[PDB]
């Protein structure tokens, strides 16, 4: 167990002691739903009960505290979801704890929520940009690995052997690809059932490949848990790239990143 | 158990003692994926055994059959994928035995490969097409459910509540719209892990809610199954309305299909 992960352990059930958790699964495609997946295997490995995010129903502003599932939506200039959706409902709970998360711009949101946001962020360029901030590590703002990496793996497993070589998993936007991300894609992720087979299925598809090329972050991850030889490439805002340098570098040696 | 599913069970036993089954899981959305699924039950609980169709293969004229996977690919003017694997195949197999199928047009193939097509149909309109080709009823041509009736139900189900007042999964091509079928979309129903984890999405999702309206014919089949009160929309060849009326008018109740 790598010290980060202990760490976050032991928070989270420190949390859980004084304040119930309300979660709310992060939206997207099923990369999203991989880090769902992972997430309820984390919370029932801990003992961790939650009640889902219901819109409309009236939380306690001194003793709920609002799980925001982690991924890499908080991005400016790219998607204004997860910023609408804590900005509007920040003021119902008495804290904020965003899960492993990928952040980019949107300053203005944390400087003046800096006394109700608790912040993991799953890479360094995330981790040193909030504490920036005057956010004070070990305090409010966190580091450790993205939540995919808590997959409890085996029972997702289908072990099927291996037959294909490659496999091309590649964003549609810009040969035989199988853009497996977007098979799901919306805000399905609060149900623990579609997550975890959303979840089985990418997972089916890839083992069978003895290779997989992929600029898809959560493709990438789950290949490098099965130990698979992964080509990893990268996209904008040094998404893939961070994750890669804090989280996949020398830990999977079977996963390069393609810079050029 | 129904006659015709009775019939179906003992036929395809009947052939099993004779010949070895290579079995081709039709391509396709999530649909398809379902078909496979309750096609890979259907196996199971027969003790039929078989060998998945691999490209470059020599396969036995005299003692191998071709199993073609059920579906509606089988539609002059729509789709020729079915018609061009079947055709380039048919030389190398002793029969091809088409799985439960619409089938529209195609006359020229049906006519001429009269002597090794083993044809079942899945509603009343493909039955009487291939029979008024000359196809013999209950020789070479049968009329039984489509294979997705045959679903081991209980083994994808979550048990979920329902929550949700309506679901809406309609054709993206032409409100709160969910075209689940969409999702997994290609060549990929011949892994049977990933055929029956992409159905349990599908079962996951409809199972929150109380209605669903749709005209994708094996999510109201799905909905069907789950005693669901759901809304069945046409599409063109008659090919929603045809399952409807053989298979889902009075033996489920609560779905109704909507004309105008």
């Amino acid at each position: 167990m790598t010290n980060m992960k202990l760490k976050f352990d032991l928070l989270l059930k420190s949390y859980h002691l004084s304040h119930r958790f309300v979660y709310k699964a992060n939206p997207g495609n099923a990369g999203d739903g991989v880090i769902a997946s992972a997430t309820y295997d984390f919370f029932e490995r801990n003992a961790l009960t939650y009640i889902p995010y219901r819109d409309g129903e009236r939380y306690s502003s001194e003793t709920d505290i609002l799980i925001f599932g982690g991924g890499g939506n908080l991005i400016e200039g790219l998607y204004s979801e997860g910023h609408d959706f804590i900005q509007n409902n920040i003021g119902k709970f008495h804290k904020v704890i965003i899960m492993p998360s990928t952040i980019r711009g949107y300053s203005d949101l944390f400087i003046n929520n800096i006394d109700k946001f608790v912040v993991f962020c799953r890479e360094n360029i995330t981790f040193d940009y909030i504490k920036s901030l005057n956010y004070e590590p070990n305090k409010n703002v966190f580091i450790t690995d993205d939540m995919a990496f808590y997959l409890d793996l085996n029972k997702y497993l289908s072990l099927k052997p291996v037959y294909k070589k490659q496999a091309n998993c590649f964003r549609t936007d810009s040969e035989n690809n199988h853009d497996i991300s977007l098979t799901w894609n919306g805000d399905y992720w609060d149900n623990e059932f579609l997550a975890r087979n959303s979840t089985r299925c990418m997972i089916n598809f890839l083992e069978e490949y003895k290779v997989v090329n992929t600029d898809r972050l959560h493709v990438a991850i789950l290949a490098s848990l099965l130990g698979k030889e992964v080509n990893f490439y990268p996209n904008s805002y040094y998404k893939n790239e961070a994750v890669y340098n804090y989280s996949l570098f020398n830990r999977y040696p079977k996963t390069c990143f393609i810079t050029a």
